[PDB]
């Protein structure tokens, strides 16, 4: 066998949950295919289709601030941290599906919400009425999986191709942060009864929904230089949407206007009590293994209230 290896470093760090894959984008295929053969086995993917898969998912990954290809193999890595710190938890189908869900989460993103496709009437919206770019990042999965030499599940039966495109489907959808708010809710509320089952399949469904939003939202979980530098990122998207409602005629929401930049570090403190530290806290009751997530969510609530007191520049 040829087996991926990476550098003494890397090969230490990337167990680690605050993991950066770093600049080299060259070495990003390498490091998604090493989890692959660790988090799923060498014998999961025949090496050359998953390779030819990988690099045509790159190619349909657009040079946006945010929701670029760093994106998608970084929530891969959140993923792989999670599937190897819960390893007896998840059935074969799951771990050869969720690592492909997370790299092909975000395919074909131009930096816009689904609020600006309804307000600008793109085509999309008319396609798809709810979680627009959800179901295009879905539509754009199966594009690339019908391609000739790009079909790696070849050797499923036509029951578990369908089962493992199911599991991706719904794993994509679910990173539609409007269909988070209600997932922990129910989530939350099962773990408090103790209904919660993970021998039943809608419930495993809801899990995997959080596992998700969890991977999505892991800049917050990363060590604060990593945090304060993605943030920047993210707000060059954000912005971009704000100048475009504005070019509709639409006042923007506040995080989406450029003019409001110095209401950030409240704006961040406000998304970390409603969305991030309940999101990590639901994770980690459902897999306590996932703690570390939720620790470095809290260091970097910290951090943003050093940053309103003015201790912290930003
Ligand atoms: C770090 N992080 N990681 C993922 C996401 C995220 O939400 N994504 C989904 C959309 O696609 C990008 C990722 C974020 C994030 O910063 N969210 C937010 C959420 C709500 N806000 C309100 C304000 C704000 C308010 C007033 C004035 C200025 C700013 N600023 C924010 C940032
Ligand atoms: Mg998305
Ligand atoms: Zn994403």
């Amino acid at each position: 066998l040829m087996q991926f290896t990476l550098p003494v470093r890397l090969c230490k760090e990337i167990e680690l949950f605050h993991f950066d894959i770093g600049p080299f984008e060259n070495m990003w295929p390498g490091i998604f295919v090493y989890m692959v053969h660790r988090s799923c086995g060498t014998s999961c993917f025949e090496l050359e289709k998953l390779c030819r898969f990988i690099m045509s998912v790159k190619k349909n990954y657009r040079r946006v601030p945010y929701h670029n290809w760093k994106h998608a193999v970084t929530v891969a890595h959140c993923m792989y941290a999670i599937l190897q710190n819960n390893h007896t938890l998840f059935t074969d189908l799951e771990r050869k599906g969720l690592l492909i869900a997370c790299l092909c989460h975000d395919l074909d993103h131009r930096g816009f919400s689904n609020s600006y496709l309804q307000k600008f009437d793109h085509p999309l919206a008319a396609l798809y009425s709810t979680s627009t770019m959800e179901q295009h990042h879905f539509s754009q999965t199966v594009s690339i999986l019908q391609l000739e030499g790009h079909n790696i599940f070849s050797t499923l039966s036509s029951s578990e191709y369908e089962q493992v495109l199911e599991i991706i489907r719904k794993a994509i959808i679910a990173t539609d942060l409007a269909l988070y708010f209600g997932n922990r809710k129910q989530l939350e509320e099962m773990y408090q009864t103790g209904s919660l089952n993970l021998n039943n399949q809608s419930h495993r469904d809801r899990v995997i929904g959080l596992m998700m939003t969890a991977c999505d939202l892991c800049s917050v979980t990363k060590l604060w230089p990593v945090t304060k530098l993605t943030a920047n990122d993210i707000y060059a998207e954000f912005w971009a949407e704000g100048d475009e409602m504005k070019k509709l005629g639409i006042q923007p929401i506040p995080m989406m206007d450029r003019d409001k930049k110095d209401e950030v570090p409240q704006g961040q403190l406000g998304f970390y009590n409603a969305v991030a530290i309940p999101c990590y806290t639901t994770l980690t009751q459902i897999l306590p293994p996932t703690e570390p997530l939720l620790k470095a969510c809290r260091d970097n609530l910290s951090q943003w209230e050093k940053v309103i007191r003015g201790e912290e520049t930003a």
